C-alpha cells in the first residue's frame, strides 16, 4: 500500500545514539544520509549499499541535494543483480533527466549482459545484443557485418577461429559501424576493440566478455549523447575451451600481419582474439584506437580500471575523462622493453611471458602492440579490472559494476569536440 | 653479402683474456673451439650451442679436424626448432658425406615431427608422414596397412580404440613392412612398436608420440644404410583425451590375449596402445622385438634413454650400439617380481601400480611384458627419456633432440651382420 | 700477462655475419657495442651482461663515447655477486671520476649487503655496517644511538620488539643523525625509515632488509656529494621468525600512538617494525619523510620501484629524480578509502586486508599511514620491487641490483637546493 521509504541528505552528523561517524540514521522522516566535505558521492553510494543491505527494496529520494550525480551515485550502490530494487527519483532539469534515463538503460544493459550466465550468452548472441542496443539508441546511423564460424577461417581470422575451435557455439566477429553523417566517405575517428570471451576454461568466468560489453555501452552512451563522429566497433567473440577437441596447448597461429604466436598458456586467449580485431582496426587508419580486455593478477584490486599506452598525451586525456566522470582509472607501465619479453622456442612470440619473465598486465599490453600498426601514437589498452565484484563490497553489490562506460564515452565525445 | 663465420678446432687452450678454461674464442679468423683430450664431441656440441646463443645463424666449418662425428656433433648443438640455421660443411670422403646427408634428412625429420604442434599432427597424419619418410629412402621395399577408427573396434584392437575414443581425430594402427628381398616368405627379423600419442591430457605434451617418430627414423636410417633384413613397424597412434566423452576412469579393456586391464590412471594410456602393437609383433615370431615409449618421473634426467629387458645379452647389445653411436643409454631394473606389482580390484591388472607400490618405469615395463609372448628372450623396451628438452641446455636447444635414432638403427644393422 | 679485452662503442650496426640487430660483435680490435638512437644506456648494459655471459672477467673501456653514464651503465650490467670482475675505466673529468668512485663504493656496498647470507648479517650487524658506511664517507657529521633487545621493550618499541621476539639475534633500532652544520638546533629536513628484516620466514629471503640498505646508501651517497641539510635515518631491524617461541599468530601490538594491530599474517611483519620508526620520524617534524620496504605480489615486475603518497607534488618530485638518475620508478594508488580496508575482529586494525579485500601494496601503504602524524603532506612510501633479481636477466646478474640509491639521494639534494 505504497508509503515508500524516503531517503534524504544531511550535512550534520548523526546523534551519538547511532555510534561514531554513523553514515545513516533512521527515524519517522525516513533514512538520513550523513555527509562531510570529503567524498560525498562515495558516502552516498556506501549508504545505498547499507540501505539495500537492511532489505529495503523501494525508496524515494527526498528533500534537497539530489542532483544528477548524487542520484546516480545512489542507484549504482542500491541496485543488485536480481533487479528487484526501484527508486522514485527526485525532480531534475530536462537535460539531466534524459542523461539519467539513458545512463540507466545503457549502463544497466552492460551489468545484465556481464551478469548473465554463459549458457544464456554465446558469441553470436552477444553480437546480437550489442546490435540491438545500438539500434535502440540510434538505428539509422548503425550498420554491421557478422563473420561467423567457417567464414572466419575462410578469411584468415586465425586468432578468433582458433580460440573458438573447441565449442558447439561458433566464434563470431562483429564489425559495427556507427556513422551519423550518412556520408560513407566520412573519416573513421575511433575504432573500439572488445574482448568477448563468452566462456572461459578457468563464477568470475562470465565476466570475461566484459571488455566487449563495456565498449558497446560506451559507444551507445556516446551516441545517445549525440556523438557526431564516425566510430567502428569490433567485438572479438568466442568460447575459450581448452580440454580435448579444442587442441590448444602448443598451437601456433599465423596472423594476417605475418605474426606467429605459440599458445603456452591455454587460459590467456583473450589477447589472441583481440589481435585479429586490432589488425582490422589499424587498417581503418583512425587517430584513436581503444581496446578493452578483462583479466590480463593485479595490484590495483578491483578499484581501478588500468590503462596502457605509449602515447603520454592520450593516456592523460583518458585520465581526464575518468576524473570528469568520477570513475577510477590508473596508468600502468608500457615501455619498449616489454615487447621483447615474450620470446618463443617455436614461434615469433609466445602468448605469455610465463615464469621466465614474471610479468602480467604490461606484457599482455606489450603482446597486443605487435598487432597495432602505429602502436606508438593513438592506441590505448584498458585492462578492465573494476568491471566485476566476486562478492559484495562497501559501494557495490556482487557482479558487474558497469564502470568504464561513462569514461570511454566521455573520451569519444571529447575527440569530437563535444 | 656472404663472408660467413668460420668455425675451427684447436687443441691449445684460449688466452687468459677470455677467462679460465674458455671453450670458444673469437678473432679475425673467426671462432675457435678449444678442446682437451676428454670428451671432444661434447665440447664441440656445447660450443655450437654458445655460438648459436650469440645469435650467429650461418657458419662455415673450417681448417682440419672436421670428421663426420665432429661435424654431426656441431650440427646437433647448432640447430634450433625454428630451423633458420645453415652450415657450409667441410670436405668429406664419399662414404661420410652420404652418411651426413642421410642423418640430416632422417634425424631432422624426427625432430620436426616431435616438435610439431599436436593440432598439425593427428594419428593418421603421423602414420602418413612415417610412410612418406620410409618411401623416400627406399620405396620398392615398403608396404603398409592402416587400420583406422571403427576398423580397430571391429578387429578387437580394444587398447588403441579405447584410448582414442574421446577425440575428433580417429585412432590409427600403422602396420608397415620393410622387406628388401622381395620374397614375401622372407623371415621377419625385427618388429618395432612405437608409442604414438598425438595428444596427451596432462608444451611437453607434443613429445608423447616420440617413440613412434624415433623408431620410424631408426628403421629409415637403417634402410638408408642398406639394411638387408626384413622389419615390421607398428605405430600405435591415438589422441589421449580423458575428460567427458572419453569415458576413461575405471574402464576395463579386454585384449585379444585374454588380458583385462582397468584404467586407474587416465594419463598412463601409452602403455595401453602399445599392448595391442605388442600382441601383433609377437604373432610374427621374430627373434627381436623393440618397443619405445616416452614418459613411462625418472632419475636419469633427460640425459639418458633407459632400457628394460629380461634378456641380459640383448640389453648389452643395445648398450654396445649406444656407445658405437655416442648416444647415452642406461639399463634399469626389470625382474620377475615387478610383474606382480600391478594388481586390480576389478580386473586382471591395473594400468599402474599407483600409491600401493610406489614405482614408475620398471612397473610400466613389467605391464607391457604381459603382452609379449616370450617376454623373457628377445624383447627390449625403451623409455625414451632423452628425446625432448623443455628448455635449452648446454648441448641442446629446446625441443626434440633426435637421440636414439642412430642407436636403434645400429642394432638392427648388427642383427643383419652389417 | 695482461692484454685485456677492449670494449668500444659504435653507432653503425654489425655485419650480417653476426645475425640481425646484433648488439655486440668481436674482432681483433676487441668487442664492439652497436647502438641506435633509442635507449643507448639500456643497450650498453645488456651488452655488458652478454660479455660477462661469455665468461670474460677483465675489460678495458676504449675509444670515444665513454661518459660517466655510459661507464656506469656498463658496470651495473658487467658486475656479478661473486665480485671477480674488473674494469679499466676511461679517462674522465675530475668531477665525474669522483662521482664514479663514490657510486662504486656506496652502491656496491648496497649490493653486497643485500646479497650477503642472513647468517652473516644479523640486526645489530646491519646497524654496524650502516654506521661504518656513513662514517667512511663523512665521520664528523654522523652520530647515532642503538636501542637493542630489552631496551626496545623497556621504551615501548612494541612493533620492533615483537617482530624480533623469536630469534637468538636481538632486534635493533638504529637512530642515525647526519648533521653537517654542527649546530644541534639545526632543523631536521628529512627522515628516512628503512625496513631491516634480516631473516624472513618464507634465496629471496635475504632481500628483506633491502629498504634499510638502499636508504643507507642514499644518505651516504648524498653526503658524499656534500648534502648540506640535516637528515635522520631509522633502520628498523629484526629477524622475523614465525614458528614456535615467536608466538606470532593472533598477537595484538599496542603502539605508542595508541594503535592496536592484530597479526593475521605472520609473514607481513616488515610493516610492523616500520610503524615504530614512522612514529619516531613524525616526532621530528621534518617536511619530508621517506620510508622504504621490500615485498609489500606486484604487476610492475622487478623493473620498477613503486611509490605511494597522498602528496601529488612530492610524488612528482621523486619521479623527476628517478628520470634524472635514469632509474625506473612508477606511482601506484593510495587514496583515503584504502585506510578503511584493514579492519580487525579483535583490534583497531589487522596487519593485512587478507582475502576479504583482495589487495596488496596499496593496503600495505595505507597501513603505514596510520603511523605518520601528517600522512597527507610530505610522506613517501617506496615498495622497493626493483631491488633483487632471483635469476639473471637481460641487464642484471642474479641478486641485488642497487637501484633506488641514486634516485633518493638526488631527491634529498634537491630538497637542499643542490
Amino acid at each position: 500500500t505504497t508509503e515508500i521509504m524516503q531517503i534524504s541528505l544531511s550535512h550534520n552528523p548523526a546523534d551519538a545514539r547511532w555510534g561514531e561517524k554513523a553514515l545513516i540514521s533512521t527515524n519517522d522522516q525516513g533514512v538520513t544520509i550523513h555527509l562531510t566535505s570529503h567524498d560525498q558521492l562515495g558516502g552516498i553510494q556506501r549508504a545505498a549499499r547499507k540501505i539495500d543491505g537492511q532489505g529495503i527494496k523501494q525508496v524515494k529520494l527526498a528533500g534537497e541535494g539530489w542532483g544528477l550525480e548524487q542520484s546516480w551515485a545512489f542507484w549504482q550502490g542500491f541496485r543488485g543483480p536480481k533487479g528487484q530494487r526501484s527508486v522514485v527519483w527526485a525532480e531534475l532539469p530536462a537535460n539531466e533527466k534524459t542523461e539519467l534515463e539513458q545512463r540507466l538503460k545503457i549502463i544497466d544493459w552492460v551489468r545484465d549482459t556481464i551478469n548473465a550466465p554463459a549458457e544464456d550468452l554465446g558469441p553470436e548472441q552477444l553480437a546480437k545484443n550489442a546490435i540491438d542496443l545500438l539500434c535502440a539508441v540510434s538505428c539509422d546511423a548503425v550498420s554491421y557485418r557478422i563473420t561467423k564460424g567457417e567464414d572466419l577461417r575462410e578469411q584468415n581470422y586465425a586468432g578468433i577461429y582458433t580460440v573458438g575451435r573447441g565449442s558447439d557455439r561458433a566464434p563470431v566477429l562483429l564489425a559495427l559501424d556507427y556513422n551519423p553523417t550518412g556520408n560513407p566517405d566520412a573519416p573513421v575517428m575511433a575504432c573500439l576493440v572488445g574482448k568477448g570471451i563468452t566462456f572461459d576454461s578457468g563464477d568470475s568466468m562470465k565476466s570475461d566478455m566484459g571488455g566487449a560489453a563495456t565498449l558497446t555501452g560506451a559507444l551507445a552512451l556516446a551516441a545517445a549523447r549525440g556523438l557526431k563522429e564516425r566510430v567502428k566497433l569490433y567485438l572479438c567473440c568466442a568460447d575459450n575451451m581448452v580440454s580435448g577437441n579444442a587442441f590448444k596447448l602448443g598451437d601456433i597461429i599465423r596472423y594476417r600481419n605475418g605474426k606467429t604466436v605459440e599458445i603456452m598458456n591455454t587460459d590467456a586467449e583473450g589477447r589472441l582474439v583481440l589481435a585479429d580485431g586490432l589488425i582490422d582496426a589499424s587498417e581503418q587508419n583512425a587517430p584513436l584506437i581503444i581496446d578493452a580486455a578483462t583479466l590480463t593478477k593485479t595490484a590495483l584490486g578491483n578499484d581501478y580500471h588500468a590503462l596502457f599506452s605509449f602515447d603520454d598525451e592520450l593516456a592523460q586525456a583518458l585520465l581526464n575523462s575518468a576524473h570528469s566522470e568520477h570513475e577510477l582509472f590508473w596508468r600502468l607501465p608500457l615501455a619498449e622493453f616489454h615487447r621483447s619479453q615474450l620470446p618463443s622456442n617455436f614461434a615469433e612470440l609466445n602468448n605469455v611471458a610465463g615464469g621466465a619473465y614474471s610479468a602480467g598486465a604490461s606484457t599482455a599490453a606489450a603482446f597486443l602492440s605487435h598487432f597495432v600498426k602505429n602502436y606508438q601514437q593513438g592506441w590505448l589498452h584498458i585492462d578492465c579490472s573494476a568491471t566485476y565484484r566476486k562478492s559484495a563490497v562497501d559501494q557495490w553489490s556482487a557482479g558487474a559494476t558497469g564502470l568504464g562506460v561513462r569514461t570511454v564515452a566521455n573520451l569519444l565525445l571529447a575527440q569530437a569536440k563535444q
